[PDB]
C-alpha cells in the first residue's frame, strides 16, 4: 500500500536499531541515513495503520503558510501541539505568579499529580492568549518557528526574506531549477534555540509538469513524529503544485536519526500487526489559487478509513 | 567493491532517469532523491574505475578547514579548481584592461581559439595573485565559499560563527547528539550567488564509538562531480574523526537533483564497463590531530591502483 514505506522504516529500526541515549532521558533504537518515497498520485499519505488527526496537521501547516509565529492562531483552531514552549517561558517570566511548573515535562509523565495543577494553570494561560492581546502578543508568540523561517528569515541587514515565498515564483518562473530549496537551520540562532528545526530544510524539483519535493528531517520520532511530517509536508506538496498549475509528484523523506524510543516498542509492534487500507484523497478548492490565503475550508480529506488509535506515553 | 554504489547510481540514471533542461545549456539526465552509503572501514571511496586527483581534493579540503578563501592558497598546490570564478570577477572589473573575456566559459568549449588567449590571459591572473597581494587580496579571495561558511558564518550583529569548530566541540562533549550540523546554506546570499553551495550541508552521528556523516547535495554532475564529493567527505569524516579520538563509520551521500549531462553518456558507459579493484587506504598522522592545522603531508593515501582517466567534455 501507499504507506509501506512507513511501516518498513518502523520495522527496520527494530529489527536493525541499535541502541543509543538521547537528550531527552529515554532510550531509542536508532539507524543513520534513510529514504523513503511516496508517489502522491497514488492517494495521499496519512496512515491508515492509525489514526492520525489531519486537523492539527491542516491547521499546523495553514499557520505555517502565514509566517504566523502566534500560539493564538492554533489555539483558535484547538490546536494544543505548541502550547508547551509558550508555557516554558510563561513559567520563566517575572510575571508568573503561580503554582511552580519545574521540568513540568517531567513531573506530568511522571507519578505526581503535578499534571492536575499543570492543566488548570495550562487552561488559564491558553484562556489569556485567546483573549488578551498583550499578553498572546508577550507570551503567545513564538518567534522562531518554521513560519518565520520560511516567510520571515531575518539577514543581517535588519530586513526580511520571504524564502517560501521566493521559491515559488521561482518554479514558475523556473520550473527546471536545481535550487528550489527552503531552510530552516539557521546557523546563528540553533545554539540558543530550545528546539532547533527537525525538518532542517526542503527541495522542490519540476520535471514533466510534476513537482516533487524532498524533506531532510535531522531528527525523527518514528512513531509519533514520523506519521505527522509525511502528511504535513505531502500536502504542503499538494498546495504549492495547486498554485503552480503543476500536478503532483512525489514526497521523498530523507532521515538524520531516524529513532524509535524504547518506551514505544509494545505499540509499534501493535501497529506493525496491521494491514493497511486504501489511502484517502486530498481535494483543494480550484477557485481559490493563493494558498498562502487558504483556510481550514478549502482542504478536503477524501476516503479516510483508518484503525483506531494507539496511544502511547510521550518522552521527555 | 566498495565503490559500487557509485556505478550503480550512474546505470540507474542512465537508465531510468528523465531528460531535462537546465541552467547551463547542455542537457541532463536527471532523478530526484537518490542515497548511497559507503561503510569507511573497508577502505576508502576513491573511485578505482577511474583515475580521482587526490591531490586537488586533499589541497581543496585542506583550503576549506583552514576557513581560507583565497585562490592563492589553492594555487600554491597547483589547485585549479576554483579559479574561473575569481577570473569572472576580474574580468567584470575597472582595472581588467585586456582581451574581452565575455563568456568565454562557452566560448572555450566552443570552436573559435578564444582558449589560447583564455589559457595565457589566465596564468597572467593565476601569477599577479601568486605574487602580488594587493591583488590577491583584491581578486584572490571569493569571500562566500565554504570554508567561510564553515569557519566564519556572518550573523546580523556582524560576528563570525564557527560551525564546524563548533560542531566539533559538541561531538566531544556530547557524542549522542542529534543535532551535529553544518550548513553552507544562508538564505540571505544564495539570491546573488554565482554559485550556491552544491553541499548544502551535513550532519554527523556518533554510535558505537563510530562516527557517521551524511551529506546532503541539491544538485550532482554524477560523471564529473560525484567522484570528488565522495572523497572530498570521506576524507573529511576521517579527520574529524581522527580528532574526536573515535573511529570511522559510514559515509551516508543523499542527492537533490542527480544528473548526468547528455555529453557525458558515452564516457559514463565506457566506465561502467570496467571491475572495480581493491579500495585504497588512508593513512593520517597520529601525532598531530588538530584537522585545522593539517597540511598535505599528514595524510597518505595507500595502494592506489586506479583505471586510466576518461576525459569529459566540460558543460557551461
Ligand atoms: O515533528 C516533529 C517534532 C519533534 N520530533 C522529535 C524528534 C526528537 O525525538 C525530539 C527532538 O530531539 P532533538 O533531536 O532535537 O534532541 O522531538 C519529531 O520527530 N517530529
Ligand atoms: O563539487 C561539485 C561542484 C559542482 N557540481 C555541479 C552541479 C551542477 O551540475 C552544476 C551547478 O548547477 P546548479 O544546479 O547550481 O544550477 O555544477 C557538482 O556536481 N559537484
Amino acid at each position: 500500500m501507499l504507506e509501506q514505506p512507513y511501516l518498513d522504516l518502523a520495522k527496520k529500526v527494530l529489527d536493525e536499531g541499535h541502541f543509543k541515549p538521547d537528550r531527552t532521558h529515554t532510550g531509542t533504537y536508532s539507524i543513520f541515513g534513510h529514504q523513503m518515497r511516496f508517489d502522491l498520485s497514488k492517494g495521499f499519505p496519512l496512515l491508515t495503520t492509525k489514526k492520525v488527526p489531519f486537523g492539527l496537521i491542516k491547521s499546523e501547516l495553514l499557520w505555517f503558510l502565514h509566517g504566523d509565529t502566534n500560539i493564538r492562531f492554533l489555539l483558535q483552531h484547538r490546536n494544543h501541539i505548541w502550547d508547551e514552549w509558550a508555557f516554558e517561558k510563561w513559567v520563566k517570566s517575572d510575571e508568573y505568579h503561580g503554582p511552580d511548573m519545574t521540568d513540568f515535562g517531567h513531573r506530568s509523565q511522571k507519578d505526581p499529580e503535578f499534571a492536575a495543577v499543570y492543566h488548570e494553570e495550562m487552561a488559564k494561560f491558553d484562556d489569556r492568549v485567546l483573549h488578551d492581546d498583550a499578553f498572546a502578543a508577550k507570551y503567545g508568540d513564538l518567534g522562531l518557528v518554521y513560519g518565520s523561517q520560511w516567510r520571515a528569515w531575518h539577514t543581517s541587514k535588519g530586513d526580511t526574506i520571504d524564502q517560501l515565498g521566493d521559491v515559488i515564483e521561482q518554479i514558475k518562473t523556473h520550473p527546471y531549477s536545481r535550487r528550489l530549496i527552503v531552510s530552516a537551520w539557521n546557523p546563528e540562532d540553533v545554539p540558543t534555540m530550545a528546539l532547533p528545526p527537525c525538518h532542517t530544510l526542503y527541495q522542490f524539483y519540476v520535471n514533466d509538469g510534476k513537482l516533487s519535493l524532498q524533506l531532510y528531517q535531522r531528527s525523527a520520532d518514528i512513531f509519533l513524529g514520523v506519521p505527522f511530517s509525511i502528511a504535513s509536508y505531502a500536502l504542503l506538496t499538494h498546495l504549492v503544485a495547486h498554485e503552480c498549475g503543476l500536478e503532483v509528484g512525489e514526497f521523498i523523506h530523507t532521515f538524520g536519526d531516524a529513532h524509535l524510543y524504547v518506551n514505544h516498542l509494545d505499540q509499534i509492534k501493535e501497529q506493525l500487526s496491521r494491514t493497511p487500507r486504501p489511502a484517502p484523497t486530498l481535494q483543494l478548492n480550484p477557485d481559490k489559487h493563493d494558498i498562502f490565503d487558504f483556510d481550514m475550508k478549502d482542504i478536503k480529506l477524501l476516503n479516510y478509513d483508518p484503525y483506531p488509535a494507539i496511544k502511547a506515553p510521550v518522552a521527555v
